[PDB]
């Protein structure tokens, strides 16, 4: 009855295994076949057969390679989901500029790409580590018809996004020094008043560099957001809504449920 629901009914060990549903292939673009972002590896379902998927373009943070997060390429694609994750034109680029360049990797994906007509266009998410989570809350801001966002510990000077309509969730580390929660993730939080639903998730415990190594919890979430909001699939509301417990490792979490 969705048409783009797709994959089993799911459940909490479904979410929590290394790979999702589907064989997932890999393309890489090389820096000298793009302009507007510095390449990067595209991560996709193999299989056709079950209808086009959304999309989600990815950028690492300040001084760090796509490698650092590649993790996420194959999980996230395999739960049924066209993955581009970025180089930036160079190591340093802000997040403003992290931000255009993701919306260049999604514009490349669905225009030019060779997996192009496997990408649902009008279904288009960003993601993004550190400076390249500033860069999503940039990307955000700019295209409103972005279906997700997800900033994964956060950093950007710019505090507020009211302009934000895509339904957006943050992702912090409760002890991260770099991109420190009180400072950067959580008045991003409290400044998106006009994101269609939002939440917040604080990962008890952790440091700024949670992301580079895979993470069960974060992935859940990620997922379950993905799932909810880029497929408007409401089977993974029984995971954001009601909200978890702030138990074991999840420090804090924060809700716009009903969704």
């Amino acid at each position: 009855a969705n048409p783009y629901q797709r994959g089993p009914d799911p459940t909490e060990s479904l979410l929590r295994a290394a790979r999702g549903p589907f064989a997932v292939s890999e393309q890489s673009v090389s820096r000298l076949s793009v302009s507007g972002f510095g390449g990067g590896r595209i991560y996709y379902p193999t299989t056709t057969s079950q209808g086009t998927f959304g999309a989600i373009a990815i950028s690492p943070g300040f001084t760090a390679s796509w490698s650092s997060l590649a993790w996420l390429g194959p999980r996230l694609a395999s739960h049924g989901f066209v993955v581009i994750g970025i180089e930036t034109n160079t190591r340093l680029d802000q997040p403003d500029s992290r931000g255009r360049q993701l919306l260049a990797a999604l514009d490349y994906l669905t225009q030019r790409s060779s997996v192009r007509n496997r990408v649902d266009a009008s279904r288009l998410a960003v993601a993004g580590h550190s400076m390249g989570g500033g860069g999503t809350l940039e990307a955000a801001k700019s295209r409103t018809s972005l279906k997700a966002a997800i900033p994964i510990a956060p950093w950007n000077l710019d505090k507020t996004w009211p302009e934000v309509r895509t339904p957006t969730l943050i992702i912090g580390g409760e002890l991260d020094s770099i991109a420190p929660v009180a400072t950067h993730s959580i008045p991003f939080y409290n400044s998106l008043t006009n994101a269609r639903e939002k939440a917040y998730l604080e990962l008890n415990n952790a440091s700024h560099f949670f992301p580079q190594f895979s993470n069960d919890t974060m992935a859940k979430f990620m997922i379950s957001w993905m799932k909810r909001f880029i497929d408007d699939d409401t089977r993974y509301d029984q995971f954001l809504c009601p909200p978890p417990r702030a138990i074991g490792d999840i420090s804090d979490y924060r809700d716009t449920c009903p969704h």
